Order: C-alpha cells, then structure tokens, then sequence
C-alpha cells in the first residue's frame, strides 16, 4: 500500500511522525505532499523532507491517506489541489485516517455529512455544522475514516488505522 | 459604554491590544474576561491582566462586545458561560466586533446562521456551514456585527465599530 | 497627512503597530522607513513591509513623524540620514510622536534641548542630559511633540497626536 | 507486559513517545520512570507525566525497558540507582529497547560487553570501548537487547521490539 | 580583592560570565548583587546565582566593581541603592569596569562629567551628554575607570582591569 | 602562539568564547575551525565565524588546540579529517584544552589510554573505558593535556592552560 500525507509548516509533529512510521512498519510505503518540495516543520520543530507537491498528486495512484493536525491544516483546506485529493480518496471509500485539525480538510472537501467521527474538541462544532455526527472518543471507525482527537489517542488511531490497510 | 472581552491564552497580541486602546481612546471602560483572573499571555508574548472570570460577567451590565482572534477562541468557545455571554449578547443586538478567528465563539453561540461577514479565511467554510454569507472584506458591518479577517483590517474593523458605540 | 515612521528591527510591536492602524482609520497615509527594502520584524516576532528606505525620504514630501520604540532606536540613532529627517520635521514645527526608547532619535538630532516630554522612564536620565524637562506621565503635549512612556500608555498617545493632524 | 521507561528532562521527544504508543496499542501497560514525580519536558518541548521516580521502581515489578535518547541519558546514567535497574533487567534476561542516546545507560550499567548493538553514530566510539560489537543499521537485534540510532529507525526498532513481549 | 557585578535579568551574558572567571583566576572573590537572591537569567539564557541583593550590599566591603551590560542596566539604574553602591565605589576610586550599556549606571549616579571612555556605540550620545569625552576604541583607561563596548572587546577589557587589581 | 579551535554547531558557548579572549588577552592568535566556512552557532545562540574548514587544517601550522564542549564535539568526532587534527596534535606533545565534552574527540583519536583528566562527568564512563584515569576535579594537567568539567571551572581552566603556552 502506497500512503499519503497531506500536510504543511506547523503540523502537530507527533501526528505526522507517529503514522509515517507505523505503517512502514507494516511495509507500507509512505509519501507526505505538502505545497513545495524540500522539507516543512513541525509546531515543535521537527522536520520531515516532502516528497511531492500537492501539483503533482494523481489520487489514483495512492491507496491510503493521512490527515495529521497542528495548524496546517487550516493552511491545506484553502489549496483547492490538495482539497480535491482528499475528496477523492474519501469518496471512492480508501482508507482516511484523521486527527485533531486534520479533518478540517474534509469539512472543506464536503464529504462528511452524515458520517460518524471525532476531532479536536475545539472545532466539534464545526465538525457538527458539517453534518458530523460527533463523538467524544479516542478512535471511531466509520467505514473508510478512522478518526481521533489529540496526540494522546495515537496509540487507538493507528490500532484501528492498520487494521483498514490489512 | 462598558466593552467586555472574552478572551484567553494564546490571543492573537494586536487584536486585544488595538480595541482595548482604541476603545479606552473613546472615553469607553473596556473589561478583560478569561477562565481565571490572574494574567494571560498572547501568541507573541504580550501579557494582560484579566479583570473578571467568565462565571462572574453578568452581561447584561456590558454594551457591546469584543472577540479578538489567535488560538484562544478554540479555548473559550468550549466554554459554556463564555458562549452563552456571546449568545445573549449578539442576540440582544448589542455591537460584537469579532476578527479572525474570534467568531468560533459566535458560531458556537448558535446566533449566526443567516448572517453576513467575515473570519480568518481559513475558517471560510466553517462560518459557511453555520449559515453565514462570508464576504472577502476588510471589514463587514451587519447590523451589530462588525467582522474582519486579519490583523491588516485592525484599522477598518475599529473605525466601523467606533461608529456603532457613538 | 503622509506620516513617516523611521523604526528597525526589533521595534515594540504593538508601539509601530497602533500608530499605523489608528492613523489609517482618520485616512492619514503612512509610510515605514528603514534601512532597507523588505521586511522588519518586532522584537515579539510581528513582520511589517518597508515602504522606503532613509536615503529615499524627502521630509518635505511628509507631514508628521512617529517614533516607536523597542530596541529599533538604539540602530536608528546612529543613522545619519534618518536623524537629520527626525532633525529637520522636529525643528520645522511637524507633528512629532513619540513613545517608549523612540526620543532617542531625538535625543541624538540635537532637538530636544529646553522642551518638555516623556519616554520609557529607564531612559529618564538621559532625557535630562539632553536637556528635557521630563514628565512621568501616559502622554505630554508640548507644542509639536506628543510622547507616552509604554504601551500601556498608546490610548493616551494617539488620543493626543490624532487632534495634532486634524 | 509491564513496559517501563527510563528518562528525565531533554529526552527527543519522539523516541520516547512513538515507543509509548506502539506498545499500548499492543495492551501492554506504560510506565514513565525519572528523578521526580510531575512532568518531563523533551527537547522539543513535550511535557509526559512521570509515573514512579527511580527510587520507587522496583526492577522485579516490570517485564521490559525502553531507553529512549536524547540529552537524558546523560543525566540518567549518572543515577546509581537508574544505572541499577538498567543493569538488573538487562541482565536478568528481560527484552530492553534502546536508540540513539539511551545505550549510554547500559554503557554505565556494564552489560554490554561482548555483545552486539548499535546507538546513535556520534557515541559509536563508547560503545566499542564498551565492548560492543557496533553495527551501523536501523535495527539490531541481539538476543533481549533491540538497539536502534535515530528517529529514521523508529518504524524498525519498535516492529523488532513487540516481537520480543509476544 | 572582593569585586561586586551589579546586574539583573537579562543581563548579556558572556560580558558577566568572562570577568567574573577572569577575576576568579587571579584569585579574587567574585560577588554577583541584583534585586533579589536566587538567581537571575541571561538574555541567551545563561543562569547565575545571585549572592546578595542591592539593600545588603555595604560597598566599603566591596574593593572593585564590575557593570555587565545587556539590558540590565536599564532597570539597574532606576533603583536608588543600587546607582548608590555605583556612586560611592566610583567616586572613591575604586576600580570599576564597565562594558556595552553597563555605563547607563554610571551615568545615572552622576559621576562621569569629564571623565573619558567608551560604550556600546547606540548610546554614545547619551555618554556625551552626561560629559564623558567618548571613544570609540576596544578599551579605555581613565584612572580607574576601564571600559570596553561590545562583546568582541572583552579581551582587552580584562586584559586592562587585571593590570587596576594588581 | 596560534592556537586552534576544533568546533561545530551547538557548541557550549562560553566554553568556546572564554578561552577565545582568553588566549587573545596573551596576543596569541586563535583559529575556528569546522565544517563550513561562514557561521557557527552556540546552544545560547552566541554565532561566531568560521576561520577555516577541517580540510584546510594543516596541524603543523598550529601550536595548540582547544576543544570547547556542548553537543559539537560529537558532531566533530565524526569527522575524521578533524579526529586526525586532534590526534596528530596531542600525539605531537603539543599543548591541549578540553572541557566538558570536549574530550570526546580525544577518545575518537585514539590518544588517551594511560592519560589523566576529566570530562563533563555524564560521559565519565566513556573517558574511563578509553582508558583515561578520571579524576572529579575543576582542572586536571597531564603534561600537555589540561582537561576541565564544566562551565563553572572556566577560571581554573585557563589559569593552568595558559602556563602551557608561555
Ligand atoms: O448561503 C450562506 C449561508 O447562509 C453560505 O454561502
Ligand atoms: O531642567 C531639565 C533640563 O531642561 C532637567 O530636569
Ligand atoms: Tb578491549
Ligand atoms: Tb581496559
């Protein structure tokens, strides 16, 4: 399975770093696609090399995506490019994991009314607003989207997150 | 007049700074509410002393209302009293300035929907999904609404409001 | 009214910042002038574009001067070309404002000899040495000169030096 | 599996929080061991709680030790009784994960000699003098001890580690 | 020779840490006085432990004095005892070493009409009006006055100040 | 004398800057050596310019080497054009400054079985097992070898090198 991020500077670093090495754990590869190439970094000052641009995503060619939180997010849900991946990863039922921020691009892609998820307690309202209906829990499976709130949860994201690729 | 703030840690400095001086310029009391009292400290380090808590404002002893932006809306918009302050407030139709992020707090006041103006746009499609007709400008007056995006529309966003409080 | 401000990096933010806006919303142009084109950045991390650079002002093109404060000053001060600027709109009579570690500029332009003012009260002994009668008060008001001591203080300050441009 | 941790203030925040994780998603129970009870800061500035100080650990209580690196295991190793568990567990046989820094507190445990492991490449030099048989790879496993040299190795160091509680 | 260091927060720290080893090699007693015991941070971050606070310094107990800079002096020179100990120890002819803005105490206790050295260069007019005949060199000696401007001139700061203890 | 500096980024910096003014208060001439040309920076963010790459090093053209600490030294212990710098020089009998880590370079050049210093004390353990007898004291000399712990034994640190040079 091929993996991709969709992410940007003052990603939650945890939420990034913690997924890209759990699924290559697995055997999965994985890609982060950010605005440019080089590197981008984290709220803490982490730094992780983008492999592309979301200009040169072709969704197809990805099985799975990440939507990591932070306050990158709000940046990627006014790139109509990367808005559009997650559109349509999500809507053809690939595997989408999200945490925290992360699903303020999916709030953006339109895709979420009528389906059951989690978010940072901060934005419920918003998640609500746009049709979620929402959960105050550590990981929910809806489907397709395996959905958390804060780094805390991480080990119950990617327990259920796995078990989508496998 | 007396203008109440409902803020918290991590406000974005110049959007509690500008009002509150420009406000006090006017001859207006101007009132800092928080979760404790004590001082609170914006994203760029400025520090403010907060004059009352949440559960201590009556609001029907202030005139209008003030929502300054940063991470802080985020904090006081799971607050309970401060949104019902913002509820009570908005819906009396006294003036509410509110500037980038600071209207999260309306939108989870519930009193938005079928309204006019603007946020941060990076949370464009969360005011839209909560009914608002969100305008790309400097400034936006609605009735008792005045709404701006960022710290660049500090100058139009008090000019309109000045207006309102005369 | 076109006002110059002459500021560098590590300026107080908010003490550039309020002037600017507050001088915008009466429909003044305002200019930043530094020692080079691009950017400066405050000493609380604020970014602010330079409109000119001190050997492209003419202060007979401006009306009226501010001087914020900050760490900005000390650089400043020992810019020939930007003190003969402070120099000449000061002994021409133009509105001049100034607050916090700002009258150092006018400290250095050989000015302030026998007028009456304030500044941040770390800097009061030198405001004497340069022949200031000082004051420790939010705003003074001498003739021209308008100056505050610390942004607690900016209601008061430009409460005073708006009723100068008018 | 009980999983105890060995660390203190500057551990890399990710080596301590990616094993953390993996192996609560496994059930096994976590516990943050270090000179006081509170919190721990990393060098990227993640707060942890602390579970037990060094002093209350007993070493017959746990099933497995993580090493995690950074600045930390500098001042771990110079606490005889931090030294005395690594050694105890070490020896007795029990699976023990170390990366980057953290072999410097098996290093001052003398366990190491004759056996076979890698750490971060800038303290090769101690390792060998310490008697170990240093290999440069993402992962070594030699027969309880799984050593690793850097964040990059997360994924490989933790996929041998939960091999060894099954 | 007992020598005392008046400084405070934000001090700049290699212009306390170099004399205060410097004259620690020679074998004198080095004392730091601020505001309160316990200790007091560099603007780099550097921490020191303070020995005594102004109001407990007797400066007949005190053979030299030593004026860091950074922005210390600034609040250092607002405080009565501490401008007092620098006033006496002065103008009786005990050695005293200043550097960077540390003169801003010196100038404040009134003691340098006609006498000649340096400072940091952004302050050199306010050296000028409080009569210090000013020069721009590494270090200068005017009795037992030593004084140097900026970091890069420690060197031959201490090299003149030994030579006074001696 | 010329005198060389072996140092990288992260450099502890008054381990670095100390002995530097030190040495020049002498007139002997002092060298930076690293990776690059251009800039280093300090733990503290003191920068200080790169006179020579470790390429460009001929040892037989310098007469001492000091070996400041912080996290450099295990980035230049890596680099085995500089780990030959150190041995050729400490091997020659030519007088040699270490502190804190510093003398983790020393290890990697091979030169200090059967010698006596000190060291930073968490990497004691490293210093025993390359064969050095550790001593808990502020200065050590062995012949050429002046060796100290911590920012703290600067003074005696210098005291005793010094005497190697003259
Ligand atoms: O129509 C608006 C909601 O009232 C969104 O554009
Ligand atoms: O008299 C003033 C100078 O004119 C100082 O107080
Ligand atoms: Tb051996
Ligand atoms: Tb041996």
């Amino acid at each position: 399975m091929k993996v991709l991020f969709l992410t940007a500077n003052e990603f939650e670093d945890v939420e990034l770093i913690y997924p890209y090495h759990r699924l290559k754990e697995e055997g999965h590869e994985v890609y982060i696609a950010s605005f440019e190439r080089g590197t981008i970094t984290g709220k803490h000052g982490y730094s992780v090399k983008v492999d592309l641009t979301f200009d040169k995503v072709n969704p197809e060619e990805f099985d799975a995506l990440v939507l990591p939180g932070g306050r990158a997010p709000e940046r990627v849900r006014l790139n109509e490019k990367a808005v559009s991946i997650a559109r349509k990863m999500f809507s053809e039922g690939k595997p989408v994991a999200s945490i925290c921020h992360g699903p303020q691009i999916l709030i953006s892609a339109g895709v979420l009314r009528g389906r059951k998820g989690t978010s940072y307690p901060g934005i419920k309202d918003d998640m609500i607003n746009a049709g979620v209906e929402w959960v105050d829990a550590e990981v929910v499976v809806d489907g397709n989207w395996v959905s958390s709130r804060v780094p805390a949860d991480l080990y119950a994201w990617m327990r259920e997150f796995v078990k989508l690729l496998k």
